[PDB]
């Protein structure tokens, strides 16, 4: 039997110290969480999981799904986890819930992602057995987990930048196509922002006094004024492109969807919007983790038995333009095919809350396919640590 | 099609502060996942994911299952993540193992989990944007996680520990009953070290000599010694049971298996022991987090049409003494029942590295299932937060 | 034979968070030191000793009379050192000059003080041997301060804070009287602003934001300061509501440092300096922790009797303001008619000032010695209540 | 008037982490000083201030001396404070007793120092704003304040050993040398002990009960050979090393106490006044060559003293590194009579460095054994990290 998706939602992204800063993660995803329940109108106790794409845990929230559902209230009957597979751990917990759904275990769940980047933590490993002979270190959680996700063998100093950086050598990627595509990000979004469509997605906040809607980052963002910026590795390489302006930053939000029967839904009075065909995975050399996409969705298209070219709409992460813009090198794109991609923006202009940005790329992706009435939609990323998700969505009717 | 499981293996368990001290989690896991591809002779390129319990999770080991591939030798083509369910976390990652081999996406996954709780991070949210009016506090990720699990609702100040003194206090177990059943823990352990079944589990683990035995266990273990403990929290609660002795530690130590379909496996040369038949899980009361395997447990065996008489053997993690008794109580226990329960021993005996737990369960329970040439097994587990977990297997008899 | 306070200085006062928020101590102190030297002209070998007050030090700088020495650029051959009595560290160090000039033992030295609130460290006592068992703490250096001075037999969880309200209830004094006395220290030192006396005790300093810019003048005082205004204010009330003392009323945090030379009137003369005063007499004394505020009236006691004087000597007086109850109840057990607050603290104190503490002391002294000379009055006196139950005074002659 | 000094006091020295690791610096000066009052019957209402050399002071204890006074039973009356100058701030708060005293402001005080290095704080100073940009250091308040002593002009990234190994390059001094300096440290130390004479010094410390009364760090089985064997700390760098654990102090856990009056108050209290101070002197010295300052101190005290170093019957000289110490001594043109007159009861080396009861412990050996002794003159000298020397002159009293 299929999983069907349902009123995927996101609360409005935050900037790293931004609007979101007083915010855990965890109330993030009960906002989320409440506003899924509250437009569905489902009982609490037809919930049978709460599935959470999560990359910086710590004790302040254990299993975060279980922490977020009854911190949303619901009841102590209902089970919750967290996943992490990085920048793929939104989808992934879609993933698992289909899973889940499909092999007849559970009827509905929920699935999602919560990240404040803001609130992350600063670790020792120190001070457990003491610092009296080795020193006292203390690790920004975001700042190390950038060079470690590689392991031993395969380290990167320069993080998920110098990826990005090699991928623009490799592909002979000019810094105006980089900043080019920026632009668009913004435009789309901004474009999204006013034609409405947003509204569709956003469960808004309440900041303790006023209620927010609009995500922060988005922006009169031009080539020129891109053009300015100095890139961060320009001292480490000359040749570098990669600037804050043309990539993705650090962000704060939540992701929530149902993952459900039709059966289920048509009871419950729901409205499916997709339906998961295929997905793929793959790993990748670390230090090239930005193509981690390409493997994964050309295993994703062979599991469904179709074609890039049959696809609809993709929603391909702007982790980097750099980065992008490879995928769609090896993907052949066309200048229409800028068209059918990422259509009302990415992570340069939303943010990228990495636990909760796979949600966001669906509910854009299963949301538009209807707005569209077409048929098959693409979900993909790349992975820090040499890995690539990917999804094929089909519209319900 | 079927998914089975095939060598699945642990480390031995370290002691918290103790013989593993110096070692990740990653260090574990990666002797666990090679001493497996070196038993079984599969080639790396096989392995189409590595899915990791891990529930003290950090910055050092992002996704941590990718990590531990790399780190193992493994190609740069395999996927790797992160789980955690807590003390379900093992359980966890075999089920969703099982659940990408069975759709037809996978053909072999490993399945695991690693813990270092000697090495659990201390943590502060209070340092980024200054501690100007907050002060700065600083967390102990293992003590602060007992507490916190339930959530802002349901906080529980005494942790997994009065959590276990509430299950004793409402099925009214005695401090006799809790100490006499980590007595056969310890024996049931001690004999199973004795007995050489444990070699067949375990992967030898090297320290900067090479260890192969568990830490924990003692022969010498005894009622009339247990009684001597001080009970945690008997300031606060005159009426406390819950010592050092009757309930399981903080350990190291990291599992893993293959899951697999039957063809593959064939094809491979491995030997498959179990397949999985089913699975539940379940939330209870975060205050009574201990009774989570009975509902778990239920919809597990529902599913499989079968009943707790069907089962052949059972594992039923041992968090605490009381904890683990209220489960028996409501399932109807008897004597007879604890000589199909925890035969080889468990988490008081053993130890309790949390993310490895789960795959140490199956271990034994699968390799047992085919030393005994029975059928049915169970592995359930209660899970901090309130939660249960719980899975059926099938001896595969071929 | 005599020692004399030559061109005592300071920098700019800053509030917690504010204007100097990038700066450390030691880069006040240097900045001090090395006004002072370029405005003396004096060379550098000729300084014996650093003697600094400073409330919360750290190993970001040891004895940080050396360290601001030698990051000042002074010759290695210059010792240096850090003393500490809380709120009365920087008269000390004052004291403990004069008294090694005295002797013959020195010359010349340098007395001073430099404190960063702002920059104050956070702390633990549970990282070096494991936090398995107890957990692990860290305290703000400020806050933990205010508790641990009068040890374990007196401590005040109130901190300076209750001390001050202690006062209020024993002396009985309005909200009234308090929030007048802020507002006139407000209105003397914003009047020495504008009258140009604070030019003579400021040296400049530089900080790098755009551009780098220089900081002439103290961020807190304000003229728009009325009564009015401060009854606007929140005690600081939950645990009593009898509670007449806010952030209005008493002095906060700060930053600054305070440097001076102390040397003999005959080597001042071969060295072209211009001596102000000369130091009479000191005095030191113990009080009740919880009654801390009033440390003043014994070691004020016991100066004047070493000097031979009484208070109607008395022309100037520099009582800190640490809070505006604390400086009314020592007035009162002095029997201060209206015309005495004449001549006290006439340009200014901590309340509107600030109070960065181990700079205090050389803040006071600047304006006691340099006031004491633009009036032509002959006998000032210096004097401060201390945190933990102490009290510090000195008398000095001008010149 | 004269400043002289009674009742030259200590309590024993601990290692660091070890037997006084469960008390603070202000608990060690608060059993000092109670001694101090408890042997000489002294009023507590006779003590005008009470100054004590603390080198690592944090919020836990501000102004030390004042707190010490407090939490040993004094009255309110008393007023006490803090004072650093590194290694010479137990010297340094002798000087300041002593010039309050000549002056006619005290008619007596007390002076001390107090050491915890057991309990020395970690700090940051990344906390208070946020780290969020810059990320957050956590320092060791003893390792980071050797390098930072000589500010940004001078730093030494090797610390204090860095000096130690540039005084033994510069000088050239053997390991063989340094190692019997040691041996002899520990040989004189031991022999104290052995005869009686420590008893002297002593203040005997509570831990919770057992009573200590012996220093921890001296050995009788110390020998040049097993010396031999250790490796220089800072050898990987410098194939020329020599510096080691064995032949520099340690990190120790003292205080020390001394009355200082005039001869007039003291033969009022009926007080036996043991040493005046006849000078003292200052200097500052290059940070990488810290070792050294006693030899510009030395001078300046002896010559305001109209003074010869020929002239002087004892030495204490601390036993900072061998090295060090060894290379003050070849300033000195010292022969092998002169080892006879120095560090006669052991040092830094044998009994430890608790850094700022230094100087009150060598004070106290200084002015007792010139006692017993009947000699005149008496020299105490230190280097200071940073780049400081402070030296007095002590005559005893008839």
């Amino acid at each position: 039997r299929d999983a069907v998706i349902c009123e995927p939602v996101r609360t409005p992204i935050g900037r790293y110290g931004g609007m979101f800063r007083s915010l855990t993660a965890v109330d993030l995803g009960v906002t989320a969480l409440k506003g899924l329940l509250e437009r569905t109108g489902i009982a609490a106790d037809q919930v049978e999981d709460v599935i959470l794409g999560h990359c910086y845990p710590n004790s302040e929230a254990p299993a975060i799904g279980r922490v977020v559902a009854l911190d949303a209230g619901l009841p102590i009957t209902v089970p919750g986890m967290q996943v992490d597979r990085r920048c793929g751990s939104g989808l992934q917990a879609v993933i698992q819930a289909c899973l889940q759904v499909r092999s007849g275990d559970h009827d509905l769940v929920v699935a999602g992602g919560a990240e404040s980047m803001s609130n992350v933590a600063f670790y020792s490993t120190d001070m457990r057995w003491g610092g009296a002979r080795t020193g006292v270190q203390i690790h920004d959680g975001l700042a190390r987990g950038r060079t470690t996700a590689g392991g031993k063998f395969h380290p990167v100093p320069g993080g998920m930048l110098e990826t990005a950086e090699n991928l623009r050598r490799e592909y002979h990627i000019s810094r105006t196509e980089q900043d080019e595509l920026a632009v668009r990000s913004h435009q789309r979004a901004v474009a999204a922002q006013s034609e409405g469509v947003l509204a569709e997605e956003i469960i808004p906040v309440p900041v303790r006094e006023e209620t927010i809607s609009v995500d922060e980052h988005p922006r009169d963002t031009t080539v020129e004024a891109l053009a300015k910026l100095k890139p961060v590795l320009l001292k480490q390489d000359p040749e570098a492109t990669v600037t804050a302006g043309n990539s993705s930053g650090q962000n704060d939000a939540a992701s929530m969807c149902i993952v459900t029967t039709p059966e289920k839904a048509a009871e419950l009075g729901l409205k499916p919007l997709v339906r998961l065909v295929s997905w793929g995975s793959a790993g990748v050399a670390p230090d090239l983790m930005g193509i981690g996409p390409v493997p994964a969705t050309e295993v994703a298209l062979a599991k469904a038995g179709l074609t890039l070219a049959d696809i609809d709409l993709i929603e391909l992460n702007e982790a980097f333009a750099a980065q992008a813009l490879a995928v769609m090198r090896e993907w052949k794109f066309g200048e229409a095919d800028h068209e059918r991609t990422n259509v009302r923006g990415s992570g340069i202009s939303l943010g990228h809350p990495v636990g909760a940005t796979g949600g966001r790329m669906l509910a854009t992706l299963a949301r538009e396919l209807h707005r569209r009435e077409a048929r098959y939609g693409l979900e993909t990323m790349c992975i820090g640590g040499g890995q690539g998700l990917a999804a094929v969505f089909e519209r319900v009717q």
